[PDB]
């Protein structure tokens, strides 16, 4: 059957803002570059960068809620977070509706997300603030 | 610092079918369902689905190559595939590259594969056949 996420791979519209953005200033391992892509890890995650010609700079309001997490333990989560609004990053959501998060936009307007917490932390706190309609299984 | 992805969240145009695709054909595990969304689980991926009316059915040639890769043994990818064929899902491209690979689309054009191996796999391949341009770190 299917057993986890082999990878992630991001349409890029520039590869080396792209690359600097996921290494230098989210801190990712950078393994590979190539003319037209880069591979990096973020823990057990194999990201990929894709050039692509495609890849448009989207502005949060002209995309859908689709998004990526990362995450982050309880004791860094704040001060990452601050520094990437220091840093000048780019925000598309402010209202904490998922638990503990960050929300912020990659050069190209990927939807990212610094979360703290697993999914069995999420339901159990959903039990107690559930989703309108929410059914556990 | 960051420890890996927390998790994917896929905007959907119509929750019932997305939860059928992902639960019922791709046998992703099902642990809550609320009025305008849905959390599963892949292995260590966290799915989440999201109701969102600005999610549009988009063809494969009207989105970039931005895509989600599902990890599947080689002795399971062909019946695997079989069965996504038999269901009549769209394929989006062929395989040109290291290790089994399958291009199909969600019901709302979301872009998924599923490919056999890992980064290690894949830059073990890099390393002897060097992509135009590639350095490695
Ligand atoms: C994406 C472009 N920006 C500005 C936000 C950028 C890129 C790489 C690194 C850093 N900054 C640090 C401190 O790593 C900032
Ligand atoms: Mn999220
Ligand atoms: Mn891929």
């Amino acid at each position: 059957m299917l057993s986890g996420l082999n990878h992630l791979t991001l349409a890029v519209s520039q590869l080396a803002p792209s690359v600097a953005f996921y290494q230098q200033l989210l801190g990712m391992t950078l393994h590979a570059r190539w003319d037209s892509g880069a591979y990096l890890s973020c823990g057990d995650l194999w990201l990929c960068l894709s050039l692509d010609p495609q890849r448009r700079v989207t502005p949060p309001e002209e995309s859908d809620y689709t998004h990526y997490a990362f995450s982050i333990s309880e004791a860094d989560f704040a001060s990452f977070a601050a520094r990437l609004e220091a840093a000048g990053v780019a925000v598309w959501k402010l209202n904490r509706s998922e638990g503990a998060s960050h929300y912020f936009l990659d050069p190209d307007g990927h939807k990212l997300e610094l979360h703290v917490g697993s999914l069995a932390q999420r339901l159990a706190a959903c039990r107690e603030q559930p989703y309108k309609g929410m059914v556990f299984f």
